[PDB]
């Protein structure tokens, strides 16, 4: 890097190097580079940024300023053009269930969060974005195109807040600016710890000695619990009903309560946490508060691990996932566990498996109550459709029984995302997350597709005949030719989305590759990683191997029929199975006699 050793948090890390617990912070985890992988640090650059002027303005941020010689198309423009679609009938995933799609958010949010810059006090600035669309400093709005009907129904743009960055924070530095990750890059689960010493402890129960996460005390589920209320306003989720006035919940990541389904999975989250600290209370009740919450916290680790790099990257790495993620080997401290820049991209792929409504079923798998199916925007920031609705079991159902949307390059994302997203603070079901998305690799400085193609050993197309053969798709070809002259210009998220899916995978070529050394990198780069010898017993991941997403499921809801996969597409009653086929998680190997 140009100048190394600019971190604003670098010190204040004082590693216990025989310390047998992860940080909450991921400090310490690599022993030669300390900070590696930590949270509040810069997203890796697998290559150098590409800003219009070298450092930090994004392309499309000066009119006559070129990118290649040609002008990069409005984000909302490539959307209307090629992301949106009308008809939903055809559109899902004959072999995936709504959990897969709900996995990829999980696993999302455990890795990576690149916050807005900090401008969230009363000013006319964040306001005068919103409402007179001005473009300046972070405020950098998605424009409408001429012919867009949102120009009849909402004004001249969306507002849109470039990413925070490192060093200075308002002013810059010297090299490309590099926004900041706020998670830790590892998988720690940190969406239900937290990232941050201060989170992490509001979030424990510190009032008893049983190691136990808070849970909520207003409310509870058929008796199981949910997470604790967030007391601080604005609410967007008072906000979306302001009769109900139940707020959003509480987790170890900020964005937990974004869609009724992830609040769903953090709920099933905590729950395991809590109903592994009590059965540990059992067969050791010599361990204190903070020995049972690290030992659960450690196995709900373990457990997102082994669900993701067993059950979930090979359904979407397909044939690839050997090519890129080997078996494992062993921690190797050479390897960079950080999470990159292009990362946070491609793992939007997730967009396109969204679809546009929701279920809640009842015990035979039937629908739950006369408004059973639900539009996908009015469980933006839904708590009480939870709280006061049925609680999680109905949504879980749904989870298992339902499909996610497939990727198809003529229907990409639904129009609840792509036209109807709400943000808190901006008041209106009326947002475009595929704009966003594209809006965000400008902000980010990204190489665009060939750039990646490169990267990846791939052929780079340079005409539109070329890129019709990769894509495999005259028209789509054609669309993205029209818009960007040259595929040099393609914006990486829609360049990558658009290729044919690998055999056995939900995604192309590309983004097979850059996930694929992602997920590597997190995985060989872990110090703690729950194959690691030392990290757990002979016995103690025996225990481990047999954990599934079904069985989670069975501990911590009323829920007594399951698929044996819970990714795949099942159907009731045919593929589902009483609880009790389902294998435990036998925690006697945790039994410490310790006298
Ligand atoms: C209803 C479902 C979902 C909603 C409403 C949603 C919404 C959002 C929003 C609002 C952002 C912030 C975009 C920005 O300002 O740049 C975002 C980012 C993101 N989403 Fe989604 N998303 C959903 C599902 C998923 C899925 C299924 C995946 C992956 C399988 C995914 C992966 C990501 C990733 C990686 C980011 C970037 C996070 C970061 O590093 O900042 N999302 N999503
Ligand atoms: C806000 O939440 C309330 C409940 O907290 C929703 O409905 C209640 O909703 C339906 C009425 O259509 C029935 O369950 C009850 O008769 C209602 N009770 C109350 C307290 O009014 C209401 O529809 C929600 N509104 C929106 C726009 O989401
Ligand atoms: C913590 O634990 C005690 C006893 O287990 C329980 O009664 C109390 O409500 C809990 N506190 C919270 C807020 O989770
Ligand atoms: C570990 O990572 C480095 C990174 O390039 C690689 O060169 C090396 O061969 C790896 N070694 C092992 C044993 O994993
Ligand atoms: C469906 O998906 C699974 C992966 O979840 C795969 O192994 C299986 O062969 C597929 N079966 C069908 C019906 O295509
Ligand atoms: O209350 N905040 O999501
Ligand atoms: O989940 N996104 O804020
Ligand atoms: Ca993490």
């Amino acid at each position: 890097s140009w100048e190394v050793g600019c971190g604003a948090p670098v010190p204040l890390v004082k590693c216990d190097e025989n310390s047998p617990y992860r940080t909450i912070t991921g400090d310490c985890n690599n022993r030669r580079s300390p900070a590696l992988g930590a949270a509040n640090r810069a997203l890796a650059r697998w290559l150098p940024a590409e800003y219009e002027d070298g450092l930090a303005l994004p392309f499309g941020w000066t009119q006559r300023k070129t990118r290649n010689g040609f002008r990069v198309p409005l984000a909302r423009e490539v959307s209307n053009k090629i992301v949106g679609y009308l008809d939903e009938e055809g559109v899902l995933d004959q072999n995936r269930s709504l959990l897969f799609m709900q996995w990829g958010q999980i696993v999302d949010h455990d890795l990576d969060f690149a916050p807005e810059t900090e401008l969230g006090s009363n000013e006319h600035s964040k306001t005068q974005c919103e409402e007179y669309c001005i473009q300046g400093d972070n405020c950098f709005p998605i424009m409408f195109p001429k012919n867009d009907p949102k120009l009849k129904t909402q004004g001249k743009c969306m507002p849109f807040f470039r990413a925070g960055f490192v060093c200075p924070t308002p002013p810059y530095q010297s090299l490309a600016r590099e926004q900041i990750n706020a998670v830790t890059s590892f998988l720690d689960a940190s969406l239900v710890y937290g990232s941050e010493p201060s989170l992490a402890s509001r979030l424990r129960n510190l009032s008893s000695p049983l190691g136990l996460m808070a849970v909520n005390q207003e409310a509870w589920d058929h008796g199981l619990a949910y997470l604790p209320f967030n007391n601080k306003k604005p609410s967007p989720c008072e906000f979306i009903n302001t009769t109900a006035r139940v707020p959003c919940f509480l987790a170890g990541d900020f964005r937990a309560s974004e869609q009724i389904l992830l609040a769903t999975a953090h709920t099933l989250l905590l729950r395991e946490h809590n109903r592994l600290a009590r059965e540990l209370k059992k067969l050791n009740p010599h361990w204190n508060g903070e020995k049972l919450y690290q030992e659960a916290r450690k196995i709900l680790g373990a457990f997102i691990q082994i669900i993701t790099f067993r059950d979930y990257l090979p359904i979407v790495l397909g044939s690839e996932m050997q090519k890129w993620i080997p078996p494992y080997q062993g921690y190797n401290n050479s390897v960079d566990p950080r999470i990159s820049n292009v990362f946070t991209f491609a793992f939007r792929f997730g967009h396109m498996e969204v679809p546009s409504t929701v279920s809640r079923l009842d015990e035979n798998y039937q629908p739950w109550g006369p408004e059973a199916e639900l539009p996908l925007h009015t469980l933006f920031f839904n708590t009480w459709r939870i709280i006061k609705d049925g609680g999680i079991d109905p949504l879980v159902r749904g989870l298992l029984a339902k499909k996610s949307k497939l990727m198809n390059q003529d229907k990409m994302v639904t129009s609840e995302l792509r036209n109807k997203l709400f943000q808190p603070t901006h008041k209106i079901h009326g947002f475009d997350l595929a704009a966003i998305n594209l809006q965000r690799c400008r902000d980010h400085g990204m190489p665009g597709y060939n750039s990646w193609r490169g990267f990846c050993g791939l052929s780079q197309p340079k005409t539109l005949k070329g890129l019709q053969t990769v894509l495999k798709n005259k028209i789509l070809a054609k669309k993205l030719m029209d818009l960007y002259k040259t595929p040099d210009n393609i914006d990486i998220w829609i360049g990558g989305n658009a290729e044919p899916m690998v055999e056995r995978g939900r995604v192309g070529p590309l983004l097979a590759c850059l996930l694929g050394r992602q997920f590597q990198q997190i995985r060989d780069g872990d110090r703690f990683w729950w194959e690691n010898p030392g990290v757990f017993t002979e016995k103690q991941r025996d225990s481990l191997q047999k954990v599934s997403f079904s069985r989670l499921i069975c501990d911590n809801t009323h829920i007594t029929k399951v698929p044996l996969h819970a990714f795949q597409a099942n159907n009731y009653p045919h593929d589902f199975v009483d609880c009790s086929t389902v294998d435990k998680l036998d925690l006697s190997p945790w039994a410490s006699r310790e006298n």
